[PDB]
């Protein structure tokens, strides 16, 4: 699609931006997923503060209409919320806006039956109940899975966006539970922590990729999408976050040669939790969130802005993530010795969406246990 290219890009400069913050934690959040909000919050403001949410997703508005961009959103929209979809995708947005405030129907509408985000009303002047009916929205909205998501809010709060995303995929060629055992993860040269190391010996598309300096594996899932790992050769992590390009993962997704490896991969569970009026004001959105702000696209008379945008994305990496089978295959290994291939240092992947190229996912794993 159109704008993946875009999408693409803002997944970088976002990464780049979190890998400079901090090269300690692990990091996973959602390009597709922020930049859809964000897409969907520019229907509700104009000019500079308008343009500048479009130019930080990474958009040229010197070069593509509007229109395009928008439905690009939508069609990518489109292919994820399919009801037949078997992947196990709970997204969603919360707009949340000071009761009193007269909202533009408009607004509402395009958001609601073009965007599929839910807007509520809620008195801000009871900060208890407030908090508790919105993280009560992400109690239901995530099954379950997050709870208590804000922490805190501030008294003068007007407007919140609340951004999650909860991701356990199905390995169209799965582990076995009974081959993953506790093995070291090597967090810097000389230390080591203790992980549950997933483990089996197959055919797998992965190559040793001398420009990357890196080991290169993509396995897809159930559901059209696809992980892509990036393990760097030792000292070549910061090379290989540099030397990404979206060319380079269309370029190894186009490929489906196998070859013969013994590969270790932790099971793992990571969390990122981002705020967004931080985030993305080192990437030029600050006037939305600002006094400045022109919101009358929501609120035609009086002064509105963002207040609060959180971020929360949820990941598990298992051997198959559903308890129940049925599909059955056989994967014929050569007579000659497979490279053993161990992900058990840090390392940076992907998750692409098969119709679009889109990523789903960005993130690096430093420490599973952190």
């Amino acid at each position: 699609n159109k704008i993946t290219p875009n999408l693409a890009e803002f997944a970088f400069s976002l990464y780049r931006q979190l890998a400079h913050q901090s090269n300690s934690t692990n990091i996973f959040f959602s390009p597709v997923s922020i930049a859809t909000a964000f897409a969907m919050l520019s229907l509700g403001t104009k000019a500079d503060t308008h343009d500048e949410i479009l130019e930080g997703l990474n958009f040229n508005l010197t070069e593509i209409p509007e229109a395009q961009i928008h439905e690009g959103f939508q069609e990518l929209l489109r292919t994820l919320n399919q009801p037949d979809s078997q992947l196990q995708l709970t997204t969603g947005n919360g707009l949340f806006l000071s009761e009193g405030l007269k909202l533009v129907d408009k607004f509402l509408e395009d958001v609601k039956k073009l965007y599929h985000s839910e807007a509520f009303t809620v008195n801000f002047g009871d900060t208890e109940e407030a908090k508790k009916q919105i993280n009560d929205y992400v109690e239901k909205g995530t099954q379950g899975k997050i709870v208590d998501l804000v922490k805190e809010l501030d008294r003068d709060t007007v407007f919140a966006l609340v951004n999650y995303i909860f991701f356990k995929g199905k390995w169209e060629r799965p582990f076995e539970v009974k081959d993953t055992e506790e093995e070291d993860f090597h967090v810097d040269q000389v230390t080591t922590v203790k992980v549950p190391m997933m483990k089996r010996l197959g055919m797998f598309n992965i190559q040793h990729c001398k420009k990357l300096s890196s080991w290169v594996l993509l396995m897809k899932y159930l559901g059209n999408a696809t992980a892509i790992f990036f393990l760097p050769d030792e000292g070549k992590l910061q090379h290989l976050e540099n030397e990404l390009t979206h060319d380079i993962i269309t370029k190894f997704l186009e490929n489906e040669d196998r070859r013969s490896a013994s590969l270790h991969l932790p099971k793992l569970s990571i969390t990122g939790t981002y705020d967004l009026k931080s985030v993305l004001g080192q990437l030029g959105i600050t006037k939305v969130f600002s006094n400045g702000a022109d919101l009358s696209g929501v609120t035609e008379e009086a002064p509105l802005k963002l207040s609060k945008a959180v971020h929360k994305a949820v990941l598990t990496i298992d051997e198959k993530g559903t308890e129940a089978a049925g599909a059955m295959f056989l994967e014929a290994i050569p007579m000659s010795i497979p490279p053993e291939v161990k992900f058990n240092k840090p390392f940076v992947f992907l998750m692409i969406e098969q119709n679009t190229k889109s990523p789903l996912f960005m993130g690096k794993v430093v420490n599973p246990t952190q």
